[PDB]
C-alpha cells in the first residue's frame, strides 16, 4: 500500500523542512517533502531538479 | 533575541552499520549550517537513527527514488 499515489511538481527546495524517502520500493512514488510553515506532508515529483542537489553534495 | 549555541544540527554522531530491511525510511535534512544529513527511521524500533550518508547501499537507494 504505497502512500503516495500522487505528486506535486509545484515545489521548491525553499519550502522544504526535510525530505523523506520510503523504504518502498514497488511504490513509483517514495520521496514525501514535510513542507516549511505549515508541516504538511506531501509526496513530490521525483524529477524536480533540486532533488539531486538537495540529497546533497 | 538570539536564536545561537541553541538550535544543534539533527546529527552530530553517525551508524555505518544499518540494515536496508530494518529501514522504513530515510529522513534527509540539508541546511547551510548542517550540510546533508540521514537520519533513518527504524523498523524494528521506530527510532531515529543519523547514519553515514557514505554507506554504499544510500546510493542506490536514494537513486532508485527516481531522483
Amino acid at each position: 500500500r504505497c502512500p503516495c499515489r500522487f505528486f506535486e511538481s509545484h515545489v521548491a527546495r525553499a519550502n522544504v523542512k526535510h525530505l523523506k524517502i520510503l523504504n518502498t520500493p514497488a511504490c513509483a512514488l517514495q520521496i514525501v517533502a514535510r513542507l516549511k510553515n505549515n508541516n504538511r506532508q506531501v509526496c513530490i515529483d521525483p524529477k524536480l531538479k533540486w532533488i539531486q542537489e538537495y540529497l546533497e553534495k
